[PDB]
């Protein structure tokens, strides 16, 4: 999961300079929901583990809203 890293390429997080994951929808240490306003980079590439989820919870949530 988003445990930090040099060069995010996600959200910036007000509460802390944490930096959470672009398709993480809360920070991992304000638990502060991800501002509808900022968006996905195309170039992200989500890790093995990032995609293995997100991949999946896209299909099951993603699939029923959007
Ligand atoms: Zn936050
Ligand atoms: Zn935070």
């Amino acid at each position: 999961g988003p445990l930090g890293s040099p060069e995010p390429v996600g959200w910036q997080c007000p509460g802390c300079t944490f930096i959470n994951k672009p398709t993480r929808p809360g920070c991992e240490m304000c638990c502060r929901a991800r501002p509808e306003t900022y968006q996905i980079p195309a170039s992200y590439q989500p890790d093995e583990e990032e995609r293995a989820r997100l991949a999946g919870e896209e299909e099951a949530l993603r699939q029923y809203q959007q």
